């Protein structure tokens, strides 16, 4: 029983951008009304209730590598 | 019983952009009204209830590699 | 019993863009009204209830490679 | 019993675009009214209920390769 | 019992576009009214109920390769 | 020269209504596009140019008497 | 030369309404686009140019008497 | 030369309303775009240019009498 | 030359309303864009340019009498 | 030359209202953008340029009498 785990990974992620100019985020907010009474969350819940919200994201490169290696022997 | 796991991966993701000009995000917000009473979430729930929301995303390159390697021996 | 897993992968994703000009996202928001009483979510639910929402996405290259390698021995 | 998994993959995805000009997304929002009482979601549900929503996507290249390699030995 | 899996794949997807001019997406929204009471979704449901929605997509190249390789030995 | 102006006017306008029930005015608006260059209005002009508009009028009685008495001696 | 101006006016306007119930005015607005360059208005002009507008009028009685008495001696 | 101006005016305007119930004015606003360059108004001009606007009027009685008496001796 | 101006005016305006209930004015605002360069107003001009505006008027009785008496001797 | 100006005016304006209940004015504001360069106003101009504005008026009786008496001897 011989298991050889040898992932040869050569990877490059490259973003080339000269200049990012005028980014204008001007939002006139509104109205959010939320009515509830009983909220039950047990395990690993991500919940946003009644949000007015503004996200301006300007990453120079925004590159993301996700690598998962799982080996299980039963 | 011999298992040879040898994924030779050579990968390149390349975005070339000179300049990003005028990005204008001006939204006049409105009205969101949500009525509930009983909310039950058990396991691994992602829930957005009653949101007014504004996302401006300007990544220079926006490149994303997702690589999953799973080996299971039963 | 010999299993040789050798995926030779040479892949390139290339986006070349000189300049991105005027992107104008101006939306006049409206009205969203949602009435419920009892919401039950058990496992791995993604749910958006009562959203008014504005997404401006301007990636320089927007390239995404998804690679899944699964080997199972029973 | 010999299994040789050797996918030689040479692939290139190439988008060449000089300039992207005026993109104008101005939508006058309307009205969405949704009435329900009892919602039950068990496993792996993606549900959007009562949304008014605006998506402006201008990727420089928008190239996406999806590669799935599955080998199962029973 | 010898299985030789050797797909030699040489593939190129190429979009050449000089300039993309005026894209104008101005839609006057209307009215959507949806009435239900009991909704039951068990496994792997994708459901949109009561949406008014606006999608402007202008990818520079919009090229997508989908490759699935499945080998099963019983 | 004798002018006797004696209009004996006895007038009654009567509207009897018990109850006015559900009046529902929900119109999905559309699009109006009007192009002109030179507009000249001299005396007593009433002009509506490029209107999208919604009028809900529910008067309890809506009674209107118009009485004009003109006597001219030359 | 004798002018007797004696208009005996007895007038009653009567609206009787018990109750006015549900009046619902929910209009999804649209888009109005008006292009002009030169507008000249001299005397007593009433002009609405490029309006999106919503009027909900619920008068209890809405009764209007207009009475004009003009006597001119030349 | 004898002018007798004796308008005997007995007038009553009467609105009787028990109760005014639910008046709901919820309008999702839209978009108004107006382009002009040169506007010239000399005498007694009433002009609305580029308005998005919402008027909710609920007078208990809304009764209006307009009476004009003009006598001119030349 | 005898001018007798004796307008005997007996007038009553009466609004009787028991109770005014739920008046709900919730408007999701939109977007108004107005472009001009040169505006010339000489005498007695009433002008609204580029307004987004919300008027909720609930007078208990809303009764208005307008009476003009003009006598001119030349 | 005898001018007798004797307007006998007996007038009553009466609004009777028991109670005014829930008046709810919740407006989600939007966006107003106005561009001009040269504005010339000479005599008696009333002008509103670029306003977003909210007026809630709840007078108990809202009764207004306007009476103008003009006598001119040339």
């Amino acid at each position: 029983v011989q298991i050889v785990y040898k992932p040869v990974d050569l990877s490059k992620v490259t973003s080339k951008c000269g200049s990012l100019g005028n980014i204008h985020h001007k939002p006139g907010g509104g109205q959010v009304e939320v009515k509830s009474e009983k909220l039950d969350f047990k395990d690993r819940v991500q919940s946003k209730i009644g949000s007015l919200d503004n996200i301006t994201h300007v990453p120079g490169g925004g590159n993301k590598k996700i690598e998962t290696h799982k080996l299980t022997f039963r």
